[PDB]
DNA sequence: CGGCATACG
DNA sequence: CGTAG
DNA sequence: GCCG
């Protein structure tokens, strides 16, 4: 088992679901406390289990696996022995975990804001609704739409959204293309937002495109919330039988020269991208982001025509999106 | 021990 | 500070 | 919390 998540296939569904879920609770709690290193280790250990070819049934099977030391191994041992891990259950039940989870799920609210509200005594969404003057316009939107944004998006919904985005993009710039990215591109049947990447085959033509796209979607009455720019974090009106619901949609524009890098980054998973960028820098001495891949010694950027190019540049076996579910 | 990804709005 | 993967 |  290789130590980096980008060196191994990780399917969406796997053989150690309960164990991985438990480790991800501890990772999430670590993030709520600002412990980014512990969050990363628990996330990585969880991801190792997702990559295994069969269920872990005994503690012995963890020996030699990367990112399993005394703490993560103890969690797995308790789950194997008793079906529950007392540490995990205490987190789940805790008022701090539950409230930080609720608050950070609000669009516009991060860990820092959630933690401040927690220390001020706030615990519920209606607590926040009762002092709306201390809310940003983005938080106001997130709170008004919170209930809809909590219900998953289906692949049917995505197809309908992609058609309306394509219509707007086509008027904004004929020839521009719309690619579904994010979790749906990794094979998810549901998601909590939809991600699209927009480019144009003629380099430079995409400059200034996103404002034109957003104006057209807004004129069509489809935009419930949004803020020169190249990423737009929107709330869209999605038709439903006899009504509609709010859906988070991210729109991103990239020049075609950067499109493989942007496609790679926006397809995720988050852990996969962090691991790929860590691998690039620490093992290959190259600097990776969603715009390109830089050689800091020759001071040159790699050209890529495909994601396959990027994996080859980094000396990694190619993984399709469905195997990037780290 | 230091390191832990790297952007944009 | 928020957002993204 | 774990790795190198
Ligand atoms: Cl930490
Ligand atoms: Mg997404
Ligand atoms: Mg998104
Ligand atoms: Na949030």
């Amino acid at each position: 088992m290789p130590a980096y998540a980008c060196q191994r296939p990780t399917p969406l569904t796997h053989h150690n679901t309960g164990l991985s879920e438990a480790l991800e609770i501890l990772a999430e709690a670590a993030g709520f406390e600002g412990s980014e290193g512990r969050l990363l280790t628990f996330c990585r250990a969880a991801s190792v289990l997702k990559a295994l070819p069969s269920p872990v049934t005994t503690l012995s099977q963890l020996q030699g696996l990367p990112h399993f030391g005394e703490h993560s191994s103890r969690v797995v041992q308790e789950l194997l022995e008793h079906g529950v891990c007392e540490e995990v259950e205490r987190v789940r039940r805790s008022e701090r975990y539950q409230t930080m989870k609720l608050f950070t799920q609000i669009f516009g609210v991060g860990v820092k804001t959630a933690d401040r509200w927690y220390r001020e005594g706030l615990r519920t969404l209606d607590d926040l609704r009762e002092q709306p003057q201390k809310l940003t316009q983005q938080q106001k939107a997130g709170l008004q739409h919170h209930q809809d944004l909590s219900t998953p998006v289906l692949r049917s919904d995505v197809d309908a959204l992609q058609q309306v985005v394509e219509e707007a993009v086509g008027q904004a710039l004929p020839g521009a293309t719309v690619t579904l990215t994010g979790g749906f591109r990794r094979g998810k049947l549901q998601g909590h937002d939809v991600d699209f990447l927009i480019t144009h085959p003629k380099e430079g033509q995409e400059a200034g495109l996103l404002p034109r796209v957003m104006c057209r979607l807004q004129d069509q009455g489809l935009i419930l919330y949004h803020q020169a720019f190249e990423r737009s974090f929107c709330i869209f009106r999605l038709p439903q039988p006899g009504s509609w619901k709010a859906v988070r949609v991210d729109l991103v524009v990239a020049p075609v020269s950067q499109f493989p890098f942007a496609l790679l980054g926006w397809t995720g998973s988050k852990l996969f991208q962090r691991e790929l960028r860590r691998f690039s820098r620490k093992e290959k001495g190259l600097w990776l982001n969603s715009h390109g891949l830089f050689d800091p010694e020759q001071k040159t950027f790699f050209q890529a025509a495909s994601e396959e190019d990027i994996f080859r540049h980094l000396g990694l076996e190619y993984l399709p999106p469905e195997q990037r579910n780290a």
